[PDB]
């Protein structure tokens, strides 16, 4: 049998690496880049501008590389850029997003977008994120490396979701998730940090502690998020960790989650 | 390249205008009539009795005409009747409606049905809604010209939905939303009005400020529904737009959404 | 017309009854025994090792039979059961699960699992269950016989749902749910018992009144779980259905919702 099945519809301006399989009945697009090692499903549909990496794996029903409804003009160069060692699950929807403005929709490596999520215009994501079953990203979403989106999780566009962050199961964001913090519930709400994340990632028992004392200083002691930002500003120079935990709440233009 | 793709299963008692566009792997079912300019995309189910119109685009993975779950006999007829220029995305389910006592599924014209949205049985959608990406309709619901309902929104059945009115994403809906209405969380509450949508509508100020007054007659004097209607009566009838908002109170069945 | 369509995948491995039927652009991959009068839509994709019983319906879009993410070791025996006279609607997701543990997912008999639903590895769901649109079942999670999950319920894995139980719409369940307890929001809270079930199921008035009673012992009468468990032994010895209920408390492993 063909790496590339015959019932699939591949257009000759897509790019392909030699050893590409793609499933029967899948349509790769004009202008679908895919990179080595790359494993499309059957009924898969791609549509680019679209640049595909290496070692990924794209499940059936899936609807990579769709329209941005944002144009400013018909024919504005749009694109999806989609790393290496991604896992696409089945009936999955990624939009591409706009070039001139720098907002292409981009995701990164070792990925795994379960089962009918959803990434909306001008995402970006980063490395080893978890999006769960029918998690959907609105449009402008930013989701920092390792983060865990719990299954249903809704996220408004513009907010960004910090490095190892956690959110429930039905978590429904409104604002900015600061790095390592778990949200939970409609509308979402902050209740600790991700101290079990931390520890498979082999965090010192030091970075830890001066975490789990930035957690309380944001959430636990009345201060402003100004008041904060300075309280931190000493553990951060001195822990890497605590300067990913104050920068999230430093660039969050949406407010955070509480 | 050939307007119904060879790959397509036309059933031979579905009518298709002459210039209708078939992608693909896509089904048009018994019993299907498709209009003028009309295109379905690959990977489409379509099933009958079941009425498309003109300009409308069907995604990939819908199945559009699908059967009413509660006939009181077998064999009862049922149908479905969409209007014009609409977009139904992908992964779209859309059910038929009962004839005999008036309940087919009816979606009008300019509507935009975004990805895994739900239609249920005998559900009606007027002219220029949006049902964002996986919004609900459990059946029997009335949606009304412009309303807006947020990604995720949940719909009891028989609920009616109020002309430009707006869930936000993550809403249940368990009683009728009045026109103009914004209404957010699970279970769903009102907060406010859609005052946005009405000044890009071109609502005079004059108008706009009846309807501010109207919302605070309602729900922030402490007047019953029937005290509120009597007050509101004096301004719906100078002002269309506040009769549009009183006869969405008059016509609850289910009681408003507070 | 064929029962098996000529554009259908059948793997050379995959075991039929004569007389299955097998829509266009299905795959019945390597594995996959289908049972006499069962019905495969068109654009399902099945994989194995899965059994489907008798007298099945299994619609467009579904991927039935899906890796299991809990493996001990590659090439660990998986297994999916479906019983007889179950329909799985469009888009339906359903994981296999571990041989080796007893843990192999399996569904009954007469079971209807609605649009989109999700049915996650080593989940056990009994006979006569409806999981409406969009339900979905994490892992390892025991649904009994005749539980309705409402739209968009989510099950926290190692949930057990009991029999005759019912969710709200948009339900988040994170802890066990008594037999006939009715359950609403996020999180998941106790309101009533399923009495139009009772009903509907031709339930003695006796019956109806013991368990209107077993749950305010359990509820609304400020007792423990071992208090109300205690009280309950009376009510359970002559009523099998309030013993029902009683089992079903008494085998929470995660707590009882409430
Ligand atoms: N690879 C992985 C992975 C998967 C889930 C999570 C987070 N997680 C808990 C969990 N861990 N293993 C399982 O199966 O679930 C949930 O999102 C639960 S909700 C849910 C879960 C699955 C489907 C639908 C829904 Cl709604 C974390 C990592
Ligand atoms: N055409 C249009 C259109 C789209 C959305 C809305 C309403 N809206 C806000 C918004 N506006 N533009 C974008 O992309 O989102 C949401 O429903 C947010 S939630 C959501 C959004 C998208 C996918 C999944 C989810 Cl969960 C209003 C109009
Ligand atoms: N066969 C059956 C069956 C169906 C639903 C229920 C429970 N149910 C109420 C209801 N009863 N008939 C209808 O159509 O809805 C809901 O889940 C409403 S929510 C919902 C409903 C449908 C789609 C999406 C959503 Cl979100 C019980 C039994
Ligand atoms: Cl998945
Ligand atoms: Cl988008
Ligand atoms: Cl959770
Ligand atoms: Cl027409
Ligand atoms: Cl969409
Ligand atoms: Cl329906
Ligand atoms: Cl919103
Ligand atoms: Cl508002
Ligand atoms: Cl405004
Ligand atoms: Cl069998
Ligand atoms: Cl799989
Ligand atoms: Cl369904
Ligand atoms: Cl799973
Ligand atoms: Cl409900």
């Amino acid at each position: 049998m063909s790496l590339i099945d015959p019932r699939a519809i591949i257009d000759p301006s897509a790019r392909l690496a030699a050893d590409v399989q793609v499933g029967p009945w899948s349509i790769v697009g004009a202008e679908v880049e895919i990179g080595e090692g790359t494993v499309i499903g059957p009924h898969v549909v791609l549509k680019g501008p679209t640049k595909i990496g290496k070692h990924n794996r794209i499940y059936q029903f899936s609807s990579v590389g769709e329209d941005t409804p944002d144009l400013k003009y018909k024919g504005e160069p749009t694109r999806l850029v989609i790393g290496d060692h991604n896992v696409i699950r089945e009936g999955v929807t990624i939009h591409r997003g706009t070039v001139q403005d720098r907002a292409e929709t981009t995701i990164g490596d070792h990925n795994l977008i379960m089962a009918y999520a959803h990434i909306g215009h001008d995402s970006v994501i980063g490395n080893h994120c978890i999006l769960v079953n029918n998690t959907a990203l609105a449009g402008h979403v930013h989701v920092d490396d390792w983060a865990i989106l719990s299954g249903y999780t809704l996220v408004h566009q513009y907010c960004r979701i910090g490095a190892h962050s956690f959110s429930g199961m039905g978590s429904a964001i409104g604002k900015d998730v600061p790095a390592y913090v778990t949200v939970f519930g409609n509308p979402a709400e902050a209740r600790s940090m991700n101290f079990e994340g931390m520890r498979r990632r082999g965090f010192s028992s030091e970075a830890i502690h001066a975490l789990r004392r930035a957690y309380k200083v944001v959430y636990r002691q009345g201060h402003t998020v100004e008041e904060a930002l300075a309280e931190l500003a000493e553990s951060a120079a001195q822990f890497p960790e605590v300067a990913v935990f104050r920068d999230s709440i430093q660039s969050a233009t949406r407010g955070i989650t509480r």
